[PDB]
């Protein structure tokens, strides 16, 4: 028993609601895409509005707009991605 005991309360789904993700700049590459693919394939699989901070900016922190269900995949997708970089293990080879 780690996760689970989602549970569903009434509630009506006639709005739109706006999620974040805090990444280190180092991942937010690595959720666009080699030249720009993997972005457009979450906002589409996710049909969200993936949303993120210039190389400058201090924000690392993405945006994701859109369907309850829809934000959830691109932060469940979002953050596998970036959390299995904290465990890497030497140089990322190809």
């Amino acid at each position: 028993g780690s996760s689970g005991s989602s549970g569903d309360i009434v509630a009506r789904l006639q709005t739109q609601a706006s999620a974040t993700v805090a990444i280190p700049k180092e991942h937010h590459r690595f959720v666009i895409g080699k030249n720009g693919e993997k972005l457009q394939d979450l906002e589409l699989k996710t049909a969200t509005k993936i949303q993120i901070p210039r190389p400058d900016d201090p924000s690392n922190q993405i945006k994701i707009t859109g369907t309850k269900e829809g934000i959830e995949k691109a932060r469940h997708e979002v953050l596998l991605i970036s959390a299995e970089q904290d465990k890497r293990s030497g140089p990322s080879s190809g």
